[PDB]
């Protein structure tokens, strides 16, 4: 168990998802700067807590909505082989919908279950791990609850798709596996099983986390009211259109220019609050592009020369953390380095930062706080 | 630990190397079809095992090489912030220096020992792992032993290059902690030890692993003797004829198309024996293709065609191995289908097989073996 979730800069979407990201990008949920924010409900009344979630009643309903944190545990192993045994789930996970299963056995509220997983096939040696997202709703008077997968990967086309005979040798997901484990937690035989459906969408063939995380927040939203809207038919026309360029420099400067505690982020779902970005977290970002920068692996600008560009910003930056004051000679040093810090992705970096520091540039952030005598160096 | 090597279909050398794989490879040390071919010694007389590695007498020499079976657990970890600690050595490796350092106590002969790596950096969150190569020579009338790091991420031009002073803020590798590991293994301060020195070759910036085993293969055939030969000068000029194309399709049509035992290998290594390719790979392998084709993620031919393609191609061969014999319905069957069996990738496969069991194409192969009467459908 790790507390922290640092800056990965040159983080990027195509780089794919896990765990402890996507627990990070849920504190946008409650950022107004984001495209993910909902003011479309409240949390829930400090009882009910049913651990591993955070709550949520609906501002515009009677409706109560469960997501979970994620979890590397959450994951379900399938054999694409079909004379072999459908998979297996992660005991965790299906742990999680034993307990789904016993808060709707007293429920007097409907309500919606969102559980983020990783979908794996075991006999192949790829183990491609595909990000994907289960939701349970439980309507109490209805006495029934049903289960819905969303699928981004949910490509194939005619040519590469299979035939009915073909599907008998071949599973190309854990929906049997699933389902059973479904059926499974719940058995007084207490709950009628409403249908099994498997919501897929455009062409994928690693960025079905971002989706996932998308998909996370329509499911949320829609859920005040109205159908599940998801790109092919029956919502969105388009895959741009839905996983927006908004939303995804959105996920990717959380990702990649952040500095996150894991306790922030309870508080911050806990409360229905908004983290702004301490100055420390500009600091970190930075010292971890000064890492990262210095690396040989997997009047233009060298890397002795971000370094130590890097090294002077981060230096000026604590100054000012440090109760304090800069000088003036700091101040002319940085200027020296300003066009080069603004340069390429450390400049993308920086302006993260600038933006949510509310200072137009480094000099108008840095001016402040700098001691003049008379004419220095 | 699981005891089988399938055939990855669909890897390549840019897809990154692993322990298992490179053990797999090990078996072309044998193979004359291979340019990887020893033919420069024999094995060692079967006595001093040394364990975890396999022994070679020089047939031009006096000399002794041990080369080690890779490992998951040979890995040295290194902080790249240098106010940190230098690293650690993985358990299992400082084990084998230490191994290494007692079968040299009682050595009468010079000896070679030759163990691959994984390196790491542990402070980013990348944590990206270069398969790398520790070599380290022993003579006993100069009493002492040198060890080298054969390095092919060893890229880094001027402009990406680091000053002396920024050196000291900043590890780049491993050598630290390794060469402190290494003149941990022995004191008696019994050994002199010889310099510690790191060999660098051209501009990688994954293919790190089929270098590593590209340089295995120099490393033992230079010891029969002769001045070690890698690119960036002392040695080949370009990286291209260094690992030829010859060499690539060598390792990559091993990993990607045979299935071996490790007790194969094993056995192959110790007795200096080659392994011919059974028919049962060739099923294997088409087993595998057709399970990951099947797959939606990460006259045109089309899924289902090329699944049916193998299925029939697959039964065919089955009734070859099982006694028995191919019926005229079948071998028309498959000639109906050669044409999609030779297609792509599946194509590749196919020839690669077909190349190693001495059959011109499939309809030669498939030929014998045939039963006939009169005019048949
Ligand atoms: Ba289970
Ligand atoms: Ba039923
Ligand atoms: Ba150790
Ligand atoms: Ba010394």
């Amino acid at each position: 168990t790790t507390s922290i979730y640092p800056p990965e800069t040159s983080w990027e979407v195509n780089k794919g998802m896990n765990s402890s990201r996507l627990h990070k990008l849920y504190s946008l949920f409650f950022d107004k700067s984001s495209a993910f924010y909902l003011g479309d409900d409240v949390s829930v009344l400090e009882d009910k807590p049913l651990t591993g979630a955070y709550g949520f009643q609906s501002k515009k309903n009677d409706q109560q909505i469960f997501l979970f944190r994620p979890d590397s545990d959450y994951v379900a192993g399938y054999h694409v082989d079909a004379k072999s045994d459908a998979g297996w789930v992660n005991d965790k996970l299906d742990r999680r919908l034993s307990e789904i299963s016993e808060f709707c056995s007293k429920a007097t509220q409907p309500a919606t279950f969102i559980l983020p997983f990783v979908e794996m096939p075991t006999d192949i040696t790829k183990g491609v791990q595909h990000q994907v997202l289960l939701t349970i709703s439980y309507d109490p008077k209805s006495k029934q609850l049903t289960p819905t997968v969303y699928d981004s990967i949910g490509r194939d086309t005619y040519s590469e798709s299979l035939s009915s005979y073909f599907k008998g040798k071949y599973r190309t997901t854990c929906d049997e596996i699933l389902t059973q484990s479904i059926e499974k937690a719940i058995k007084s035989t207490d709950f009628t099983l409403g249908k099994f459906t498997r919501a897929a969408y455009n062409h994928q063939n690693g960025n079905c986390g971002s989706y996932t995380f998308r998909t996370i927040k329509e499911v949320i939203s829609s859920s005040a009211q109205g159908t599940e809207v998801k790109i092919p038919g029956s919502g969105y026309i388009t895959s741009n259109s839905y996983l927006t360029s908004q939303h995804v420099q959105d996920i990717e400067s959380c990702i990649k220019y952040r500095n996150l505690g894991v306790v922030d982020i309870e508080s911050a779902l806990t409360e229905g609050k908004t983290l702004p970005v301490q100055l420390s977290e500009f600091i970190v970002a930075l010292e971890d592009y000064g890492k990262l920068r210095s690396q040989q692996s997997e009047i233009g600008y060298s890397k002795t020369a971000k370094l130590t560009a890097v090294e002077l910003l981060i230096g000026i930056l604590n100054d000012i953390k440090g109760k304090n004051e800069i000088s003036e000679s700091q101040y002319d040093k940085l200027v020296k380095e300003v066009d080069c810090l603004m340069d390429s992705s450390l400049g993308k970096l920086v302006q993260f930062h600038l933006k949510n520091l509310g200072a137009e540039s480094l000099q108008k952030l840095v001016l402040p706080c700098v001691k003049f005598d008379d004419t220095i160096d």
